[PDB]
This record gives structure tokens, sequence and C-alpha cells, in this order.
């Protein structure tokens, strides 16, 4: 179960992607994730995202694609994975393509979770996130029981730093140049499936998990 999920900032892949790892049991693959962990640290890696990802851009293709192939390797990817916010550029899609040819591993759905750009900017200045498992809530269509603090662990929510008005824009506007292309992309490879993410989380997970339900 080899997986991808792609979608415009705030469209719902990690909203999804913690249902799809829960009924599967496959790695959660998120670059988003793995640059801000880095960061956190202060690796060098971290620092050099950093400025990419403050500003909104797209931290440089070489090493984004150099971190995954090392991600895509390890022992937990054995039964399939799931890849979050990667590729996000036809060169990293090329590069993929690669990089799975000698892992052996091919892509078995690319999943565009399709949300239009214009309520994008209302999702991610709402979100919160919990400080401790990383799960996002939203004031308004997913907030936590008690406010401020996560439902599982009590933990602190907090607002992403690139969650801001500014940034999001220019979020949306990176990302928007790059989206038809990709689509592209995968739909001639013959395995792009688009999912409709403007509706109830569990109703849009339904849709994904018809797809999956044909990979044991
Ligand atoms: N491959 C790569 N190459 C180069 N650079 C890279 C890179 N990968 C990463 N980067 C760099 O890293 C940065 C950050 O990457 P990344 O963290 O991956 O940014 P992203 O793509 O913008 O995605 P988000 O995490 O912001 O949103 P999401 O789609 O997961 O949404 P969520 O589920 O939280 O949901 C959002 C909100 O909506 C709510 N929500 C979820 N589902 C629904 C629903 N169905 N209805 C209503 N609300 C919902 C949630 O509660 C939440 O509040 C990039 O900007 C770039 O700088
Ligand atoms: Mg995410
Ligand atoms: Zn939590």
């Amino acid at each position: 179960m080899n997986l991808v999920l792609m979608g415009l900032p705030g469209a719902g892949k990690g909203t999804q992607g913690e249902r799809i790892v829960e009924d599967y049991g496959i790695p959660h693959i998120s670059t988003g994730d793995m640059f801000r962990a880095a960061m956190k640290e202060e690796t060098p890696l971290g620092l050099e995202a950093k400025s990419y990802i403050d500003k909104g851009e797209l931290v440089p293709d070489e090493v984004t694609i150099g971190i995954v192939k090392e991600r895509l390797g390890k022992d937990d990817c054995e039964r399939g994975f799931l890849l979050d916010g990667f590729p996000r550029t036809v060169a990293q899609a090329e590069a993929l393509e690669e990089i799975l040819e000698e892992y052996g591993k091919p892509i078995d759905y690319v999943i565009n979770i399709e949300v239009d750009k214009d309520v994008l900017m209302e999702r991610l200045t709402g979100r919160r996130i919990c400080s401790v498992c990383g799960t996002t809530y939203h004031l308004v269509f997913n907030p936590p029981k008690t406010p401020g603090i996560c439902d599982k662990d009590g933990g602190e929510l907090y607002q992403r730093a690139d969650d801001n008005e500014e940034t999001v824009s220019k979020r949306l506007e990176v990302n928007m140049k790059q989206t038809q292309p990709l689509l592209d992309f995968y739909s001639e490879k013959g395995y792009l499936a688009n999912v409709n993410g403007q509706r109830d989380i569990q109703d849009v997970y339904a849709d994904v998990k018809d797809l999956l339900e044909g990979l044991k």
C-alpha cells in the first residue's frame, strides 16, 4: 500500500492521513513535519529549510528529495507508506519515480484532496495544533472539547508560525502553480485519484477508504 497525499495548503492531508495510518499501519511521511522537527532540534537541515518554510516558499528540491529517499528506505516502509506533502513539484515526482524504482515500490495511488482555494485561508488561520501529538483542530469546524488543549493528551494547542494571512497567501500562491502539472503528471501515470475534500472529515475519509480497500 504505497500512497501519496497531495492538496493545497490546509486541504486536510494531515487530518486524512491520521485515519489512513490508523486503519492500515503504514508510516505517515510528511516532509513538512520532518522539516519542522529538524527546525526544533536545530539540525543543519532544519536551519536551511527554515528560511524557506518561514516565508511560505518551497524548500529546494535536491535536499528535500534527499531526505525523502532516505526515509522511504527504512524497514517500516516494507508494507507500504503514506507520503504527505511530497512530491509538490514535477521534479520531485520524477525523482520519486527513480527512488521507488530502485526500492521496487511503485505508487498505488496519488490521492488529491481537492478543496477550493477560497476556503483555505479560513482553514489555516483557524487551525490549532497539539504541541504534544501534532493532531490538528479548527476553532470552528473541528474544535477541541476544552479550548486550548488536546482531547487526547491534554497538551497545549498552538498556532503554526506560517499559519497567518500573509504566509498562507504565499503558500497558496507557491503551491497553486505546481498543482495542475502534478495532476497532469499522475493523470498520465494512471493512478491519480481525486477526492472531494469539502465535506465532513469522516465522509472525506470514506472516499479514501474505498480506494485503500483494494490494497491489501
Ligand atoms: N516536498 C516539499 N518540497 C519543498 N518544500 C516543502 C515540501 N514539503 C514541505 N515543504 C515546506 O514545508 C512547509 C510546510 O509543509 P506542510 O506542513 O506540508 O504544509 P501544507 O502542505 O501547507 O499543509 P498543512 O499542514 O498546512 O495542511 P494540511 O493539508 O495537512 O491540513 P490539516 O489536516 O492540518 O487541516 C487544516 C485545517 O483544516 C481543518 N480540516 C481538516 N479537514 C477538514 C474538513 N474536511 N472540513 C473542514 N475543516 C477541515 C483542520 O482541523 C485544520 O484546522 C511548506 O510550506 C514548504 O515550505
Ligand atoms: Mg499537515
Ligand atoms: Zn495531542
